[PDB]
Formats: structure tokens, C-alpha cells, sequence
């Protein structure tokens, strides 16, 4: 009974089944059989003895089997629960993209009113807020500078009751964390409401504190286009108004001069210079995407655009970034302090490319002559329909969330597709009652995705409640091109983006054209 219980609790038929198929009669997976699995099931492109062997050396617990080059059911499971078995491509969890194109070519991880920890009206501000964002890979930060006592500028939310902090204090924190998560450039958006004098103080602090990290001169030969993340590695650059404004500050604005949206027209006139950056509220952005779409896109190829949350979002709620990315908008600022599907999707996007904060835009969005408009889909390279089938098999050790000890989760799983409007979809599994340890769904969904290069697949697990709103249990959002095939485990994250060490979903993914 003990082994029974101990082992039965521990038992996963789906795994058993999976191994069996792979291994057939044998109680072991030979290299060849493993290689076959890797290819047929896991659809690995580098599938071959070499991979198989590394998987064995890496994950096989049995010394006999390891040495003898074979994989036991145990090693199978371990591989499946490891970074290699993760539905989120391990290969993409390291900088692997081309980091040599103009900044305008990458989506950049950006935060809105970074200094804030809660609401926009009366919640607190803190350097901690900048540290958190930076530690989550945020590249573009916001500083709302106002005159403070003792000729020391402060940062807070202009015209509200949000607590205040010191501009200098903010700079040190940025200085200390700017590159903890990535080596690529950090952009500081200065919304300067300070007096001339205090503006000078700002400049002094900038130079004194940031020192050599601060970019205060154009790079050599950085003429027709924006420098690349590579060219700006290890640097912090300022975005703000460039000559009310003291020269000390205005002179530090090199590649990001705040500008009012003129309109889009590129033959050298109208559509701003590569070193000019416009901002658009969520509303105006949608409208321009509604009406212009392709203009914006084309605009965004050589130009950085910044989008920020609608003013009514005083609760610091966030909008969907995806809609902005579909127009090539790169600096899509969100309230990083706020848990929700939006940051889930955001951080899922940026978990790609090594989490360095710059993710290369799809080629059609880097083509100045594109006729793409996610909203009016016509044929073109972006059109490449795929058939995704996702099987939600079972869940393991779902984080018991709210109640301290009184009930068991009644989990269900929602799988959503995020991307161009026609691709967006959502489906959900049934609810398993009182089981978070090993709920088993064995449900399969199928989606047709026409513009995968802009899609993300999200897995959300909820605790069903008949009486109330279902509690969020965990989630995971995987960019389409990082979605691995075959049997994989989805590693669930908390509301706050934290890793749940033992919480997973076991799935089987398949993508066919
Ligand atoms: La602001
Ligand atoms: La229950
Ligand atoms: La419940
Ligand atoms: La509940």
C-alpha cells in the first residue's frame, strides 16, 4: 500500500503512455528510439544522436542506462519537465536575434509612469518601482520631473496625490540596475516640469550619476538611421524635448527628441526624422490604426513610436499591447506594477530573445514598402496559415492559492490565441473538481492562425467558483515562434510573473501548415 500510495500519488499514466509509445515493448529508450521520438513527436529540427545523447547525459538518472546510452521512464519524465521539455523554447531564452538593426526595428520593453507602485491618483511612488521594472527586463522607463524642496527635483505624478521621490535617488537605482537583466540600451523618458534652475540640477545629476553610461553624443557614423541595440549596448539614452528648456538637458537628447505627432509621409518630409519620437495615447493609437494602419506601420519602420495608457486608467489597469505591436509600435508602455493578462502577454513577448528587452520585429514590419495592415489582411508574406492543435492533458501541483487550508482547487484551463484580430480566439476545458495535484483533462483544441508571426499562445489556469469570480491559479504566454512541439510541460507563473517551481501543465502541441 505504501509503495502503492507513495508511487500512485506519484503516478502519471499520460507519461506512462507517452513512454510506452516511444519505447514500445522495451523498458528503455535506446538512442535510436529517442531520436525517433525527438523527430516524430517533439519535432526537433536538430534531432539526431547528438541531441539524444545530450538529453540522456543531462537527464537520465540511471547510471546503467546513462552509461549504456539509454533513457528510462524516469529520465523521460525529467527531460519532459526540464528546460528542454519546456513548451517555451529553451533556444529562445538566450539572445539569438539580430541585434544590429535600428532601434525602430525591435519591440522594446517599456513601462509607464515607472515610478508608481499602485494607482495614478494617490498611491505611492518609489525607486523600488524602477528596480522591479528593470529586473523584469524593462528597457524604457518614465520619469516625471517636478521642482522639489532644496533645489532637488522630485518625481511624482503631476497634479495628483501620488507620493514623491527624488530624481537623484531614482538615477542611482537606475544606474545600479539598468543592466542586471540585459546589456542592451535603457531609454529614460523625461517629462520635464522643472524650473530652469532645477533642470540644471537634473543635468548635473544625470552626468554625475550616470557618468559614462549616459549617451551624450551621437555615435560615429550614426547618421541616417537610429543606432542598433548593439551599437548602444551598455548605454542609457534620454528621450525628451529638445531646443523653457536649458541647454544642459536639451543637449543630452540625442536620438529621441519628443515630438508631436505630425502625420505619416516619408519622402524626406512630414513623417518625423529617425531621431524624432512621437507618443500616442491608447485611444489615438487605436484610431490611427483604425484609419491609417499601413501608414503607421510604414511609419514605425524607421521611427520609434510610444503608446501609453488612456487617462481614464487611473487604476493603473493596462491595455492590450498586441494591438499596438500589430502596427509595429515599439515603445508600448504599460503599467508594470499591474498584474493581468496584459502584463502576462507583455512579459511573455519579452521572455523571447533572451529577455534582453529588444525583440526583432517580423520582416514585413521592417519593410518600408509594406502593404501590411493587420486590420485589412491581404496576401503577403505575413499570410501563412497554420493549424495549431493543443491537447491539455493534465496538470501537476497547481498552486493552491487563496484559502489557507479549507478547500481544494477546482481547476479548468483556458487557451487563448493573441495576435491579429482574425486570429484571436479562446477555448476552455471542463472543470475538474477538487484536484490541483494532478487534474487530468485530456482535452484538445484547434486553432487556425493566419499571421503566426504576430501571435502568442496563452495558457491560463483558473479555480472555478460557482458563487464567485474564478480565482487565477497560474498562467504562461508563449510567442508563436517559441512554442515547442510534442509533449511538453507548461511552467505556470503567478499573477506577479513569478515562477511556480512545481506547477505545470502537461500538453501536446502540434503545428501543421
Ligand atoms: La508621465
Ligand atoms: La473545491
Ligand atoms: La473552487
Ligand atoms: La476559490
Amino acid at each position: 500500500e505504501i509503495e502503492t500510495f507513495y508511487k500512485m500519488l506519484t503516478q502519471r499514466a499520460e507519461i506512462d503512455r507517452a513512454f510506452e509509445e516511444a519505447a514500445g515493448s522495451a523498458e528503455t529508450l535506446s538512442v535510436e528510439r529517442l531520436v525517433t521520438f525527438l523527430q516524430h513527436q517533439q519535432r526537433e529540427e536538430e534531432a539526431g544522436p547528438a541531441l539524444a545523447l545530450s538529453l540522456i547525459e543531462r537527464y537520465e538518472p540511471s547510471e546503467t542506462a546513462k552509461a549504456q546510452r539509454q533513457m528510462t521512464k524516469d529520465g523521460f519524465l525529467m527531460y519532459l519537465l526540464s528546460a528542454d521539455g519546456n513548451a517555451f523554447s529553451l533556444a529562445h531564452r538566450r539572445v539569438y536575434q539580430d541585434m544590429d538593426q535600428p532601434l525602430s526595428h525591435y519591440l522594446v520593453s517599456s513601462s509607464h509612469n515607472t515610478y508608481l507602485l499602485e494607482d495614478q491618483l494617490t498611491g505611492p511612488s518609489s525607486t523600488e518601482a524602477y528596480i522591479r521594472a528593470l529586473c523584469k527586463g524593462c528597457r524604457c522607463l518614465e520619469l516625471d520631473c517636478w521642482d522639489g524642496p532644496n533645489q532637488e527635483p522630485i518625481i511624482y505624478h503631476g497634479y495628483t496625490f501620488t507620493s514623491k521621490i527624488l530624481f537623484c535617488d531614482v538615477l542611482r537605482a537606475i544606474r545600479d540596475y539598468a543592466f542586471k537583466a540585459s546589456p542592451y540600451p535603457v531609454i529614460l523618458s523625461l517629462e520635464n516640469h522643472c524650473s530652469l534652475e532645477q533642470q540644471r540640477v537634473m543635468a548635473r545629476h544625470l552626468r554625475a550619476i550616470l557618468g559614462p553610461i549616459l549617451l551624450d553624443q551621437p555615435l560615429d557614423g550614426v547618421t541616417t538611421s537610429l543606432p542598433s541595440p548593439e551599437q548602444l549596448k551598455g548605454k542609457i539614452l534620454l528621450k525628451g524635448k529638445k531646443l523653457k528648456l536649458v541647454p544642459e538637458l536639451s543637449d543630452m537628447i540625442i536620438y529621441c527628441k519628443s515630438v508631436h505627432f505630425g502625420g505619416f509621409s516619408s519622402p524626406g518630409t512630414s513623417g518625423q526624422a529617425f531621431y524624432e519620437m512621437a507618443s500616442f495615447s491608447e485611444s489615438r493609437a487605436l484610431r490611427l490604426l483604425q484609419e491609417s494602419g499601413n501608414g503607421f506601420v510604414r511609419h514605425n519602420v524607421s521611427c520609434l513610436s510610444r503608446i501609453y495608457p488612456a487617462g481614464w486608467r487611473t487604476d493603473s489597469s493596462n491595455y492590450s499591447p498586441v494591438e499596438m505591436w500589430n502596427g509595429g509600435c515599439q515603445i508600448v508602455a504599460l503599467n508594470f506594477q499591474t498584474p493581468g493578462p496584459e502584463m502576462d502577454v507583455y512579459l511573455g513577448c519579452f521572455q523571447d530573445n533572451g529577455g534582453c528587452g529588444y525583440v526583432l520585429k517580423p520582416a514585413f514590419l521592417r519593410d518600408p514598402n509594406t502593404t501590411f495592415n493587420s486590420r485589412a489582411l491581404t496576401q503577403g508574406p505575413w499570410w501563412r496559415p497554420e493549424r495549431l492543435r493543443v491537447r491539455i492533458i493534465s496538470g501537476q501541483q497547481l498552486p493552491k492559492v487563496n484559502k489557507n487550508k479549507n478547500s481544494i482547487v477546482d481547476p479548468k484551463v483556458i487557451v487563448e490565441i493573441h495576435g491579429v484580430g482574425r486570429d484571436t480566439g479562446s477555448r476552455q476545458t471542463a472543470v475538474i473538481t477538487n484536484n490541483g495535484f494532478n487534474p487530468r483533462w485530456d482535452m484538445e483544441f484547434e486553432f487556425e492562425v493566419t499571421v503566426p508571426d504576430l501571435a502568442l499562445v496563452r495558457f491560463m489556469v483558473e479555480d472555478y467558483d460557482s458563487s464567485s469570480k474564478n480565482d487565477f491559479i497560474g498562467q504562461s504566454t508563449i510567442p508563436w515562434n517559441s512554442l515547442k512541439q510534442g509533449y511538453r510541460h507548461v511552467h505556470l507563473l503567478s499573477k506577479n510573473g513569478d515562477q511556480h517551481p512545481s506547477a505545470t501543465l502537461f500538453v501536446k502541441i502540434s503545428i501543421q501548415d
